[PDB]
């Protein structure tokens, strides 16, 4: 299996571009940046609104928890490679504590509203707009040879007033190389593509399109997370109970994959549930044939069948957003 688009990006570029292990970091001044207030946290970092003391401008200070240096340089390399791309978070500086050497990444500040509060207020038009903005970021990183591998609302910062969106947390992102077998313990459970869940390791940028599909279903159906598995086995069961097992079977057969007996037994057999069965009084104003058609084209078991980010942006679902831009 191989990407249908941008498969040669890292092939054609100098090794300096994707060989992140050979990076030697230029450390800035730790004292340029002061923590103002904690805003976020996760397994690998803590995140603070900060102040650049030279120019009194806001910034984000992402303090990294202990991890292998390889992973730090990977995230730094990918951020440098993508800095300036549409809707990609801007890495501004890289600094460290002198005594403990704990690194922090300094980013542009985005005046975010949390998705659990923001999304329920978004009109049908806003959903189209912000998803279009997120697609610009994904097509860009894909075009630059990078898979994000952790698309989810928690990693999409939205300053709603300015209608500004940024794709953040590149800490699980990787360079795409034709034929490479990747770790499948990426993404957050509710957003893991079937490839991850059945152990297909030669995946590509299309993994992000599945994750975007999950985010999008959660928005239009007002069911967050859309596929709510308690563990990775359960996650595949939850998918199969919507897409149906006949489709899973064709998929597995195509890529010569068999499930673990325990996993196979848990998935069982399930008819496909048509998308309209998720419409209700709460989500009615958001669910249209174009939304459904676009969703259907993202949530396919076969990663090769999913729309690319570039095709996604051209879907008639976005035609109003494109017209506003043109
Ligand atoms: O502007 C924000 C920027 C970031 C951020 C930026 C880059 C990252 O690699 C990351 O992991 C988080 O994270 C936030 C997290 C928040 O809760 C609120 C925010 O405004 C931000």
């Amino acid at each position: 299996s191989k990407a249908r688009v941008y498969a040669d990006v890292n092939v054609l570029r100098p090794k300096e571009y994707w060989d992140y292990e050979a990076l030697t970091v230029q450390w800035g001044e730790q004292d340029d940046y002061e923590v103002v207030r904690k805003v976020g946290r996760g397994k690998y970092s803590e995140v603070f609104e900060g102040i650049n003391v030279n120019n009194n401008e806001k910034c984000i200070i992402k303090i990294l928890k202990p991890v292998k240096k390889k992973k730090i340089k990977r995230e730094i390399k990918i951020l440098q490679n993508l800095c300036g791309g549409p809707n990609i978070v801007k890495l501004l500086d890289i600094v460290r504590d002198q005594h403990s050497k704990t690194p922090s990444l300094i980013f542009e500040y985005v005046n975010n509203t949390d998705f659990k509060v923001l999304y329920p207020t978004l009109t049908d038009y806003d959903i189209r707009y912000y998803i279009y903005e997120l697609l610009k970021a994904l097509d860009y990183c894909h075009s630059q040879g990078i898979m994000h591998r952790d698309v989810k609302p928690h990693n999409v910062m939205i300053d709603h007033e300015l209608r500004k969106l940024r794709l953040i947390d590149w800490g699980l992102a990787e360079f795409y190389h034709p034929g490479k077998e990747y770790n499948v313990r990426v993404a957050s459970r509710y957003f893991k593509g079937p490839e991850l869940l059945v152990d297909l390791q030669d995946y590509d940028y299309s993994l992000d399109m599945w994750s975007l599909g999950c985010m999008f279903a959660g928005m239009i159906f007002r069911k967050e997370p859309f596929f709510y598995g308690h563990d990775n086995h359960d996650q595949l069961v939850k998918i199969a109970k919507v897409l149906g097992t006949d489709g899973l079977n064709v998929y597995l057969n195509k890529y010569r994959i068999e499930l673990d007996p325990q996993l196979e037994a848990l998935v069982g057999r399930h008819s496909r549930k048509p998308w309209l069965k998720f419409m209700n009084a709460d989500n009615q104003h958001l669910v249209s044939p174009e939304a459904i058609d676009f969703l259907d084209k993202l949530l396919r078991y076969d990663h090769q069948e999913r729309l690319t980010a570039l095709e996604a942006m051209t879907h008639p679902y976005f035609q109003q957003v494109r017209a506003a831009e043109n």
